[PDB]
């Protein structure tokens, strides 16, 4: 299908939809940029970004840590990030 | 995103919707196995298919044909079929 024509949902996991939900999302599929979208806003109200280097998450006292499974990531690794939510997707086959 | 945890919907243009509705479609976003699900049916129904040779479809007196642009087509050929829907849906972005 031409990229244009296409919208794509994905469905979080119990987890992250529940932190999703925690920053005002209201349902049970989004597209990437939604998902993106609530995961900068739970970011960004729970001031986890290094003030100093703000490109810097740090979040291994907070549940997106478990989510992640790391104890902090740069904003600029895009690819990383993708793979790490990725692990918090439902398969839909 | 991984094919598994994916869901892509596609919108029918106001002419292939209309043509779904008439076979019972309720929505206006479909994944392509639901757009196709009612195409098979419409050409089922109309008896489209030629009883002798059933693989090649004629339209050329239908709605399909317009949708389509062809008088006819063989449903062995997919991606000819593909290229003709994509043609009836709307650039989403
Ligand atoms: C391109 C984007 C991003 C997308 C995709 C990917 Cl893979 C990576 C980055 N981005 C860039 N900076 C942050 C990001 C970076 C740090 C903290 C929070 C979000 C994000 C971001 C968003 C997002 O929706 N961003 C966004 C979208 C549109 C416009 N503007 C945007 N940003 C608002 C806060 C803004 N900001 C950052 C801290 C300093 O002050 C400030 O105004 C910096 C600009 N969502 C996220 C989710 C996660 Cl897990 C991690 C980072 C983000
Ligand atoms: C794999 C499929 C197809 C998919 C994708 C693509 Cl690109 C091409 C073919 N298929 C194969 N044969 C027809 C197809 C072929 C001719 C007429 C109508 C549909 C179709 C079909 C379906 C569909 O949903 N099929 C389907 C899906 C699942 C199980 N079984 C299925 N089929 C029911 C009618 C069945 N059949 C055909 C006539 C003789 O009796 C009979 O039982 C033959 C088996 N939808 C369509 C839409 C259009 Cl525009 C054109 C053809 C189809």
């Amino acid at each position: 299908i031409p990229a244009s024509e296409q919208e794509t949902l994905v469905r979080p996991k119990p987890l992250l939809l529940k932190l999703l939900k925690s920053v005002g999302a209201q349902k049970d599929t989004y597209t990437m940029k939604e998902v993106l979208f609530y995961l900068g806003q739970y970011i960004m109200t729970k001031r986890l970004y290094d003030e100093k280097q703000q490109h810097i998450v740090y979040c291994s006292n907070d549940l997106l840590g478990d989510l992640f499974g790391v104890p902090s990531f740069s904003v600029k690794e895009h690819r990383k990030i993708y793979t790490m939510i990725y692990r918090n997707l439902v398969v839909v086959n």
